Parts: C-alpha cells; structure tokens; sequence
C-alpha cells in the first residue's frame, strides 16, 4: 500500500479550503489539492507560467517562500514535508 501522510494544522486548512475531506492523504492527492488552491487563487505567473506567487498569499507563510517554480519538485516535496505530521 502506499503510506498516507498527515498533514498539521494550516496545510490541512488550505487543502480542505482546495476542497478536501479527509484527514490522512498519498502526496498524490495533497499535491493535487495544493495545485487546485494555487489555480483557484491565481497565483501563478501571467507570463513565466510555472511561476508561483506567494506573497500575497498566506500559503507564502506556509511554505516559508515568496515564490517557487512548479518545476521544482524536491523544493515543493520539502516544503510539504516540514507541514506532515512525524
Ligand atoms: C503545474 C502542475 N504540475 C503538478 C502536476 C505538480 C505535481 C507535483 C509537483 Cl512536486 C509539482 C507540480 C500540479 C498538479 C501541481 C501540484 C502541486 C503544486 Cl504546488 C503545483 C502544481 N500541477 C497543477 O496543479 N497544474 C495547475 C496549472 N495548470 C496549467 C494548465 C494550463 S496549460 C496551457 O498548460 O494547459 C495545469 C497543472
């Protein structure tokens, strides 16, 4: 089976925000909730598309960045991390 992660208080908020209901998540389904929050607010770049904007936004305080590239995957795994339960 794949592990579920638990992720702490404000990730949880943002991603129930994002429209999910549950309390334990594969990082499959935290990254796709993750990703519909950043459309549904705007945040991305109009031009450089992969681009992220965060602050303005409280997932800036979150992730601890103004901003980050959705290409970089290790950085956005890490940044999730440091807001899982251990
Ligand atoms: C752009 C994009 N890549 C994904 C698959 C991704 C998966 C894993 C990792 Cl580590 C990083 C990225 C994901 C799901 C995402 C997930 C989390 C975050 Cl923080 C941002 C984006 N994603 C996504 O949500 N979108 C939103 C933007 N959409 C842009 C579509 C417009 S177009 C012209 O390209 O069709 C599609 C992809």
């Amino acid at each position: 089976m794949e592990k579920l992660v638990q992720p702490t208080p404000l990730l949880l908020s943002l991603l129930k925000s994002a429209g999910a209901q549950k309390e334990t998540f594969t990082m499959k389904e935290v990254l796709y909730h993750l990703g519909q929050y950043i459309m549904a607010k705007q945040l991305y770049d109009e031009k450089q598309q992969h681009i992220v904007h965060c602050s303005n936004d409280p997932l800036g305080e979150l992730f601890g960045v103004q901003e980050f590239s959705v290409k970089e995957h290790r950085r956005i795994y890490a940044m999730i991390s440091r807001n899982l339960v251990s």
